[PDB]
């Protein structure tokens, strides 16, 4: 039972109310899953099963998923769902492929996530009707995505926790951001992310994109600390030091390891192990940290023996007390970025960073690599890549 | 590996704004995660991981289904997440589960799915601003639930197509609609639904109402009166109220682990999965996606059609149903033997769920050893699973 | 010149999201101008202008007030308009509608005023737009007719500062509400109303219904079960639901002719109006308008207060109409003989020509020969009008 | 009893969503209130009564012509009250505070318009529930403003009615358009509106003393490449049309005794005026028997007028006004109308007299009379004479 990534491709991640203002999440998800079979030379025909992860399909209609396959050209003889476990669902769901293929119900599967956060409506219930007085239009994005369900607060409350609890000042904050800028603004330019970037057109003059819309030119230490703290009156989470609203789209492309060889494909990397843990909702920043270990324990490594890691960056508090605790090397742990800088698209954000992940393995000839991302209501996911 | 179902639970479906009208799904979900945990014998710290199936879960909050394990006990150490497979969330979840165990990644599961289409809110995309002229405010349960995002019609009208396609007359329609209410009617005055529904307190300011029992079934369900309704879908159409599944609220789920669990605590699974299956077909047609999902899965599980002792078909409408019945050609006296989704409900997250357990309870009560339960889902797919008790 | 009201008509009053739940105001308007027309022998085609007061016509299309005219049967050669001065649009508009006969700029009025309610629309301000965050739906019933826009607080709390002023307690604000139900459910029942009201047909889906009696009237209301009522407003206060009016849907209207006009057609009027009055007070204390108003209305009609036979003030909250009795000090025994706004019903921008009703076939059945109405207004105005018989 | 405008004032027309976007009706008529009291020397205090019309009130408070009054500083003794006759509200509002004097029931009116069409809310009723479906949030300035409640359609669509019956063809619509912009171009440069506009400070604070909607350099050539904008086929534009506008405009009415007591020279005698109805479909019609009522009741004839002021609404219902009256199109709208200022329906009654008053006394006209077309099927006008 080995599964391996044949491909992966992704969408530019989309600024809130960008480029990507009016494009629905599946409008991004059939673009990336056209993509991965085209750069692995699979019809679309040979798709069993379409595994798409969305926290904000509210508006969109019946199984986005569906729409997203059914537009990509995967034929009606396959089928499509969606699932949700928030900022892991993109990652989660690249697992779920994995067990598909494993219990031999199923042959290819393209697993991964996709988000449009700016198309996400405010709603209201009204079916009782209101007899008197005003009522709330509840924002979907804020409500169904942000706001811990347990306390009532935003997640960047909870980053507070952390920040509070581990005992991380507004400096050391600011300065993990400012690194990830710098990342990321490198590795623009340089053209690391062309390869896992497939153009999307904005069918409007049509306009293509395919560069992410979030790296900010000169992101300078001293622009970082004149921001005002968005959630604390007298807090240190800021615009600056956590990630933002964004849209965009990321897959895989899942098969066996004998159907890879027998189609001549050379796989990103083979899925060796996976874990999800829980933890509490108070400190969700924290889930990565027994995420990763359970993932490293099931497939037998060490820490050391990690060539490559990707730790989503949802708030520069949450990260720093990940990369403390495990104690890996933060030279291998975004080399090219986090999602501080190039965007946080929630049901997208865990195949986003597994994409990063496996075309810079290959790039840099890295034989091990691991993928983490905290999870809002206290839990994390991780997974075990090796070239 | 050889998963079993050591336990199962549903509450009772609430018809659309009756008892659940208030009642977030997550409420639901949680009593049903406590009923399975309680009937076999299982503490909540042993849970692993949650999957209830949900379509409409706007409005409620980070992930409902972290929110019914977190209010059920299940400790925060645990995990949990919702998937929407549509009408075939609540009996794929369970297949979902199944597999977690198989591949050794947990060892206690908890699958279902839940639903309150009553709590499902308007909304509307507001962020651009509407500058001059008036807007819609969108009913996310017709548009995200109940509505084919190709062709942009109801699901009512996709088995308009069948109906048409298969020669599915009205009066055979409304025959087959009123056999099914008979058969909940009879039911439950037996009281066949008493042991998979769990009581559900609704907790209020003016008292507090006890919920156990299904309020959509209609008692004496005349012919007469099925003939006297406007067709719901099609001016000139034939699936009506009566024959089309409603608009209801309810949750269910099912204690999975391996069959060497269940041995070493003494517990007495309800059966064992033997095989499951999901195919799609055109979306014109989605009532015809069981038809090749109960191959499959019959295929997958070595049995024949005749091998089966009984059958849970979720009736969406009568006209899907009597074309699933008529081209798998089984005894229509082992399919849905204490009626359907016409009677009882369909609430989309959880139906999957929902026949699973009167598949479950049945085929104990009357000594069935083979069963298959399927539904069909919109968009064009199926889904079954063969139960061996 | 000498302007009469030759007749007058009202609907009964609805209960909130009652029996005119989804009748718009200006359906129960146009069945009020048919009415005054019928009842004066006057055709639509004579009438020149149509005033109706309003005050939540949001939702209901172009000028609500040309809409009940032209269904009515008034032809489009004649106008129609309306205006908002809150609680007592329903008796300026009568005044308003007279000055255009005074002035010679018409012959024929039909003035009154309609009120929907239940039909009150929620709104948001959504042209900007809303990037991000949740935005209030807000009730417009509530914020354009029930919120002081001074002091942010509902109307209910300026009953409160009312009854703080003049020291009224709990006891005697029930034992006032208890009064006008008693009075109310009287007059229903000796058939005081059947003259003023005119049956309105709801135009429903499964049958009409034909409405011709007040719905929120509660038979045998009692002082005990007003007593256990909470406070509605201030959770120490004393205003509750049972001694404070309520939300109504209903419309009344009159028709306005010079003196001799109606003498050159025999119309035997139901009064004359001698004079008429409006001042402004402290919103914090909108209650006490009448008290200023009235008082200018018999110095402009050249009357005392004890030359009045009859009084019609408007009871928008208990406190309010005790404070009002008690300044001007008439003998309570005159004043809202038939029951007032806390057991009939209080819509808003029909109000005031509601009690113009009341007063005036009130005047006729008993021979009454001097008569004010009067109201207190939002915002910290009053209006009245002195009415004199023929 | 001869009642005389001692002053009169206005804000700038606003463009919809433009500098008072964001500002409500009752801030702009305060303003005007303030404007009227100070330019005649005569106190707040002395106030009797506020009449302001306003046909878009949703959202707006209590009674908003009795906040403009409380802010402008006029006491708590005085009255206030709104009245709606659509487009006419604001010259209406004049001949109503004209009879409170003529009756002797007060002294000194300050009576006007008001509105901010960009602040119009959106609404619905929802206090039965909506069970099962979709419901239409419905604008309120289409709904109660712009759309003819017995026909259903726009108002654009009555003056395409208008255009057909007087056979006015759309190079005749837009030849009538483009001279009212260079009219009213020719007269801001020339300083003729800095009379009767009372600059307004948008609370960084701007100030507001210029009609923005007035365009300069509007050519013919891209006035006959517009689109209808009411009837796929029709000949209304948006460029032959007037606008959605925000604004206010106020007069101080006084007997002639009281301002000679007073030591005032007022604009103007208000002589006579005069309602009439006609039928909704043509509502544009309405200033043709409402000047005719207006001149037989002050026993003028048209030949006597020396300066005419009628609200130019659409290009096609002004030029049938034009040609059925037959006045000398040169004495009317010398400035330009509000195809180019703009139409506050509110305010656009008291807009056109305030245009009229400083106009008149500016070249020395005796005779002048103000009229405006009424949705619904109405018409209004008044005669005014120099003193
Ligand atoms: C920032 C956030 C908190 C909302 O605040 P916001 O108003 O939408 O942020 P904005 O970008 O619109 O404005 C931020 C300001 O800081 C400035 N700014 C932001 N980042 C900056 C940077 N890195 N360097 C310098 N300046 C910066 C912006 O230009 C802007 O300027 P302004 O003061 O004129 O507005 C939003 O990113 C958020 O909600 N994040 C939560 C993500 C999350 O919880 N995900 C769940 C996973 S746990
Ligand atoms: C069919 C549907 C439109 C019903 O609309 P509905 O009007 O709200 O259903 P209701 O029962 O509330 O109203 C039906 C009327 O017929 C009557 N009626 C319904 N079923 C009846 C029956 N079986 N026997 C006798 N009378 C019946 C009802 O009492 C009601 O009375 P009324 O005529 O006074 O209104 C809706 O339930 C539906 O869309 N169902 C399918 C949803 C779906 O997609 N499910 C998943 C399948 S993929
Ligand atoms: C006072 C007010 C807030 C009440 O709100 P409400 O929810 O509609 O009050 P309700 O009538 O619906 O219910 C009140 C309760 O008291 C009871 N009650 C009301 N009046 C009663 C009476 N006269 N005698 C005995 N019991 C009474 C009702 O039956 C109800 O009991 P319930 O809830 O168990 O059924 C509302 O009427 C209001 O806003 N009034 C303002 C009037 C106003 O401002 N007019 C403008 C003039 S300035
Ligand atoms: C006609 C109306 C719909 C305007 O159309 P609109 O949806 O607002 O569109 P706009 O006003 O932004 O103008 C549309 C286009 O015409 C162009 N345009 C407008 N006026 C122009 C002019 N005078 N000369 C040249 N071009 C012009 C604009 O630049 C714009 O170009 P764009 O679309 O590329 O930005 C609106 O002004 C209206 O309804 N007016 C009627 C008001 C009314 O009836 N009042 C009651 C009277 S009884």
């Amino acid at each position: 039972p080995s599964i391996v990534i044949a491909s992966a491709a992704r969408t530019a991640v989309g600024s809130f109310n960008g480029a990507f203002a009016n494009t629905p999440a599946h409008e991004l998800g059939a673009t990336v899953i056209s993509a991965v079979l085209e750069r692995a030379g699979v019809a679309a025909g040979e798709v069993n099963e379409v595994i798409l992860g969305q926290v904000l399909p509210a508006g969109e209609g019946q199984n986005p998923a569906r729409q997203a396959a059914m537009k990509a050209g995967v034929p009606q003889e396959a089928t499509a769902w969606g699932m949700n476990q928030l900022c892991g669902s993109g990652l989660r769901a690249v697992a779920l492929g994995m067990q598909q293929i494993a219990t031999g119900d199923a042959s290819i599967i393209v697993a991964g996530g996709m988000e449009s956060m700016s198309m996400a409506p405010h709603c209201a219930h009204l079916r009782g009707g209101v007899k008197m007085g005003d009522f709330k239009m509840i924002d979907t994005m804020i409500k169904d995505g942000l706001t811990d369900a347990f306390y009532g607060y935003h997640m960047g409350t909870t980053a507070e926790n952390v920040a509070k609890q581990w005992q991380l000042s507004r400096d050391e904050q600011d300065a993990f951001a400012v690194a990830s800028y710098n990342k990321a603004e490198a590795a623009q330019k340089d053209g690391r992310f062309k390869d896992e970037i497939v153009p999307f057109i904005v069918k409007g003059g049509d306009i293509t994109v395919d560069a992410d819309e979030e790296i900010r030119h000169g992101a300078t230490l001293d622009s970082m600390a004149k921001l005002r703290p968005a959630f604390d009156k007298e807090g240190t989470v800021t615009a600056g030091n956590a990630s933002g609203l964004n849209d965009g789209a990321a897959a895989a492309l899942l098969m066996s390891e004998a159907e890879a060889s027998r189609r001549g494909i050379q796989p990103l990397g083979r899925i060796v192990s996976w874990a999800t843990v829980g933890v509490d909702p108070k400190v969700m920043g924290t889930g990565p940290i027994p995420a990763s270990r359970k993932a490293l324990e099931r497939a037998g490594w060490k820490i050391g023996d990690l060539d490559l890691v990707e730790a989503n960056e949802a708030f520069a508090a949450q990260a720093c007390a990940v990369n403390k605790d495990l104690g890996w090397d933060p030279s291998i742990v975004n080399v090219n970025g986090g999602a501080i800088a190039i965007g946080h698209p929630i049901g997208a954000s865990g195949a986003r960073i597994l994409n990063t992940l496996l075309f810079e393995m290959k790039r840099r000839g890295a034989r091990k690599g691991l993928a983490t991302l905290c999870i809002g209501g206290g839990m994390g996911v991780a997974m075990c890549i090796e070239s």
